[PDB]
């Protein structure tokens, strides 16, 4: 008569049944496939959902719903926000790697701050169970002939590169059976990079992808063809390199960017890779646009924080993808909206580290440009309604000595930049257990496939600011519609143990 009875599961639940106190498989397949806007909605879906989540036997042998399971649902994997089928794999694998918008992290070895923090193979295990697939280690030169991987010229903490390799080992295709990529930054003397290339083939074994694929000449292999692979990426011999280490950088060849080309006679190679700062990759996009997307249909492109991010502070990667870019390195030990939208979006695909960028932009000809949108298979406007319901049991050991919070719901878009917006409900005074907004924003979306809904929730203080309690972000076409919850997750991606959001999503053409 407390946790259970929401005014609102009962406002909802008897708009469903009716005047009946339970819900006829008839008259559930109408609530799934009319208000939940199911596809599946029948008589078959409507039963598995009985079976799956009515607590009642009796209800469940008679098959029906009563309000309980109607709840069980709507707070289970069926009824999330966020996709359930789209928690697997469930995208084309087999297209070249430039095709995917890959896991990206930047001085993986670094925990904290690029100047004096520590650096530890803690920072690639947590990355790696993020499911980062592309790692960066920033190699010198170590005592006793033994490379030590740390952010040069700095105070950071510095680690041992065959430490850090046992480790990404180990943890590398915990989160994912999809190939990482080791972003080797060498600064080793030719030696010491004879001892890397020792411990890499030594250390990693089998798992590492020493000579090219047959059959795979024209362009990049798929992550089907690399998967529980781990590939190379670093300068390549051009004549300061040992061959040891040089013959094993094979799809992935760094090179310096000298220019956008199209496949009108040459350009850069589907095995090389150009790398940009935030700042020039935003040039470039703003200068070249489809030049930069026609780009990266066909090669890998690394982006990368600016270098006056010392914080370790990030960048939005949305306008990165929006152009194609693949590698979006960011500091995945630095909690805010970046890393919130990063994951989000890599939760999509089974949360597997590669990501099937929209068709428009694999298209080697194509006229997309995110900056200056046209006609074309990517504009197809919808219109998003979220009605912020009512939240429930939101966290609150921010504060631990025990008072009560102060919540708001903050419904952000984040896509091309017509469509990116922002909205939020009022403040609810003292009360972060039970509290109602019913209120519904509005969303006009040109460009969906490249849109995120974000679903953030904070504790309006005039003390400290508007504190942070709990977000979510799902990827548009993952986006559910009808009656949802919508589960939040911690500073950290943690999922809160209880905290959601009941919500009521609609998208209309
Ligand atoms: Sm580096
Ligand atoms: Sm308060």
């Amino acid at each position: 008569k407390m946790l259970t009875q929401r005014a609102e599961i009962d406002r909802a639940f008897e708009e469903a049944a009716g005047s009946a106190e339970t819900l006829s498989v008839e008259r559930l397949v109408t609530f799934l496939q009319h208000q939940q806007r199911e596809e599946e909605a029948g008589p078959a879906l409507a039963l598995s959902l009985i079976e799956r989540y009515e607590p009642s036997e009796t209800a469940k042998a008679q098959r029906q719903m009563t309000k309980d399971g109607f709840l069980m649902y709507l707070l289970s994997a069926d009824g999330n926000a966020f996709s359930l089928a789209h928690r697997r794999v469930y995208q084309d694998m087999d297209q070249p790697l430039s095709h995917y918008l890959v896991s990206s992290s930047h001085n993986t070895y670094l925990l904290e701050d690029q100047l004096t923090g520590p650096s530890s193979t803690e920072a690639y295990i947590r990355a790696l169970c993020k499911g980062c697939r592309c790692l960066e280690l920033d190699c010198w030169d170590g005592p006793n002939q033994e490379p030590i991987i740390y952010h040069g010229y700095t105070f950071t903490s510095k680690i041992l590169f065959c430490d850090v390799l046992r480790a990404i080992r180990d943890y590398a295709f915990k989160a994912s059976p999809y190939p990482v990529i080791l972003s080797l930054e060498n600064h080793c003397s030719l030696e010491q990079q004879r001892v890397m290339a020792r411990h890499l083939r030594a250390i990693l074994g089998p798992i590492l992808l020493d000579q090219p694929l047959d059959g795979v000449t024209t362009s990049l292999p798929s992550p089907e063809q690399l998967k529980g692979k781990i590939l190379l990426k670093g300068k390549k011999l051009g004549g300061k390199l040992v061959p040891e280490l040089s013959d094993m950088i094979i799809y992935c060849k760094s090179v310096h960017f000298g220019g956008f080309s199209s496949p009108g006679t040459s350009g850069q190679a589907f095995y090389e890779m150009a790398s940009f700062s935030e700042s020039r990759a935003l040039r470039l996009l703003q200068e070249s646009g489809n030049g930069f997307v026609r780009h990266n249909v066909s090669c890998l492109s690394r982006i990368y924080p600016a270098g006056w991010r010392t914080d370790s502070s990030n960048y939005s990667p949305v306008e990165m993808w929006n152009g194609g870019c693949q590698i979006v390195a960011l500091n995945f030990q630095t909690p805010g909206p970046e890393m919130d939208v990063y994951l989000g979006c890599f939760q999509d695909n089974g949360g597997c580290g590669y990501v099937l960028k929209p068709a428009f932009l694999r298209d080697p000809n194509t006229t997309f440009n995110s900056r200056a949108l046209t006609q074309g298979p990517w504009w197809r406007p919808e219109r998003l309604r979220v009605r912020i319901i009512s939240g429930q049991q939101l966290p609150k050991v921010n504060k631990n000595k025990n008072s009560i919070v102060d919540p708001k719901v903050i419904v952000e878009i984040h896509g091309v930049g017509r469509d990116t917006g922002s909205r939020q409900t009022a403040v609810i005074t003292n009360n972060g257990f039970n509290p109602r907004w019913d209120m519904e924003f509005e969303f006009e979306v040109t460009v969906p496939d490249l849109a995120l809904v974000r679903f953030m929730v904070e504790d309006y203080d005039s003390s400290s600011k508007n504190d942070f309690i709990g977000q979510s972000t799902i990827p548009w076409n993952s986006l559910k519609q009808g009656y949802r919850h919508v589960h939040l997750l911690s500073k950290n991606g943690d999922q809160h143990p209880s905290a959601t959001l009941f919500v009521k999503i609609s998208i209309q053409d």
